[PDB]
């Protein structure tokens, strides 16, 4: 640059930061409003969810999004599910100067929907040629504007202000004629999003979700069986492909605790978590899958350095309600069920559906926190792939560098206290059999536990 | 001193996109195809069209880096032609000088770590049959490999 | 395989082992329940015996198996 003393101030995020959030979650959702056919990330502010997908609790989108956000996920990734017939609302405007009136402007909702987004056009009381363009939803006004009677400036203004973000205006003809007055005319022709949604839509959503990486998946708070087996196979495929995705599920409200335990027996992969209990938060019930959304969100928000075995929930009630016998039955079945151990609703344990089996996949694998730990180690290691694969020569120096980097990572874990003991070394047994263009290595560790049970004995 | 089997590319998208079955099919066919192993576009492997065949032209010949190495050795050697052809007398001294120069070159390669092991010597089998105005020589080497595959096993 | 860094975790029997057992024994048995006409090996967990030959002490099978 030219000589001088040029300041560039950067008080962007000086101390406007907090560290109370973590994790990311996947969400196929049915929605009346918002983008369609894309996987969109949502920051934890619910205002973003409300803006980008509406505020209708009749739909899985807003309700499950609110539950996930209250789960304190750092970034919530959504995908709007639709049938192919799903459509945008639309309205058309016409001129009045000519006896044979001609359509000159068309209004269409910015996102596909079927809501009663309405529009009003009336004569401007100040200027003769101006028309006052006002927009509503069921007469609840969104935005008002006034432009002279030329179509180009009218559509440009209507598309300019983001107060009119609900609707897009397009020019039908290049007229300079006075528009026709409308009063609360709905943008018709749209279709909602709950229309004929089937397993194929969920399959397409999952195929879209293959692109990204996630900490957990919950399947739209829907307990349809065939979707559950499909997602089970999909997660197994993703695991075999090096994508370590965890899955939470919730049974149907009609299922008895015996049926829920049978389903939790049917699932035995460690990445499957079955939720049995229903709950109420704002005096409104939530099916086991709807609360499975929340428990998955809370789990991913916990991340490492935590668990869920007694994490307090937002729910004001829980049902069905279990004695210690029923709780033990559910845990032995691998079911996760909420509890009312105190005046609040409390998560009973960290169990997953796998826990029915014991020894080879160890008992700690029956707990979700260990699976999150293993998936995190696999993810960081598969991040190291690109640092080390195809970039170092397999000699003693390259092996030493790889081992030193992994040792530094595990020592960082040790510094956090997550691991009580570890060692990482070359797998000389397999390294002897290794081909010259490959490397084998081994590591042992001991994750630091957490009190689930405590016992006290008193003397007087 | 490098390869392409995981070199990051500048490309923001790649198509057509392949499962591991398709990738294995392409590699067995000798095809080179880009991949989206992460958020970027990444080169899958070092393979060439030859790789369909295996043993005589060895499996390392199926990889482009080995061919680049062999071509470089041939090029430097065919650079040495002008230094040695028609300029030294084929006696024991000339043969020793040629062998010493080639040994120095291969030791320079060893210093760079590209070669893990080598030996270079007169091809006494063909040198016995060699005409008086020519020279035969032999060399073995071991190019240093690179991790393409890595496997880890965990204990808790 | 294709190039990559593919983990395969093997926390099967990390430290879930003990050395308090040895030996093998033959047993012709009368039983109300279980397989017939085959020589079946039973691991020392009595639950395996109970599953594969019942839990009736009236028969040589369960009683002598427990012993």
């Amino acid at each position: 640059e030219i000589p001088g003393f040029y300041n560039r101030f950067k008080t962007q995020a000086e101390k406007s930061t907090n560290t109370g959030l973590k994790g990311r979650l996947a969400m196929p959702i049915r929605a009346n409003w918002g983008d369609v056919g894309k996987v969109v990330t949502i920051k934890n502010d619910l205002r973003q969810l409300k803006n980008l997908f509406g505020d209708d609790m009749n739909y899985s989108a807003f309700k499950l999004g609110k539950l996930a956000l209250l789960g304190n996920v750092k970034e919530l990734l959504l995908y709007r599910l639709v049938d192919g017939n799903q459509k945008k609302g639309t309205l058309t405007l016409k001129d009045t100067t000519e006896n044979s009136a001609k359509d000159v402007i068309k209004l269409e909702t910015k996102y596909p929907t079927a809501r009663n987004f309405n529009v009003t056009i009336k004569s401007n009381l100040v200027d003769s040629d101006k028309k006052d363009f006002i927009f509503f939803e069921n007469t609840k006004q969104l935005f008002s504007s006034s432009i002279k009677g030329t179509i180009d400036e009218i559509v440009l203004e209507i598309n300019s202000n983001l107060d009119n973000e609900y609707v897009i205006a397009t020019k039908v003809a290049d007229s300079d004629t006075i528009l026709a007055n409308v009063v609360n005319q709905a943008l018709e022709g749209g279709n909602d999003g709950c229309t004929s949604i089937t397993n194929e839509s969920y399959l397409k959503a999952l195929e879209e979700f293959e692109r990204y990486s996630f900490d957990s998946f919950v399947l739209d708070g829907v307990a349809d069986e065939a979707l559950q087996e499909t997602t089970k196979a999909w997660v197994a495929k993703n695991k075999e492909l090096g994508k370590d995705i965890l899955l939470f599920l919730g049974g149907k409200t009609e299922d008895n605790i015996k049926q829920i335990n049978d389903k939790s027996k049917s699932f035995n992969d460690e990445n499957i978590v079955n939720v049995g209990s229903s709950a109420y938060y704002e005096n409104i019930k939530y099916t086991p899958s709807e609360v499975a959304v929340y428990i998955a969100a809370l789990s991913v928000s916990k991340g490492i350095t935590g668990s869920i075995c007694n994490a307090k929930t937002i729910f004001e009630e829980v049902e069905p309600r279990l004695s210690q016998s029923e709780v033990k039955e559910c845990l032995k079945s691998g079911t996760l069920v909420l509890d009312f151990d105190d005046g609040d609703v409390i998560i009973v344990d960290d169990v997953n559906t796998f826990k029915k089996y014991v020894d080879d996949k160890n008992e700690a694998m029956g707990y979700i926190s260990n699976i999150m730990f293993i998936n995190t180690i696999n993810k960081d290691t598969s991040l190291k792939r690109k640092e080390f694969v195809g970039k170092i020569f397999n000699d003693a120096t390259g092996q030493t560098t790889v081992i030193c980097a992994l040792k530094k990572y595990f020592e960082e874990l040790m510094s956090q206290g997550i691991i009580s003991e570890f060692n990482v070394d070359i797998d000389t047994e397999l390294q002897a059999t290794a081909k010259a263009d490959e490397f084998y290595w081994k590591w042992d560790a001991v994750k630091v536990d957490v009190m689930k049970k405590i016992y006290g004995t008193g003397y007087l």
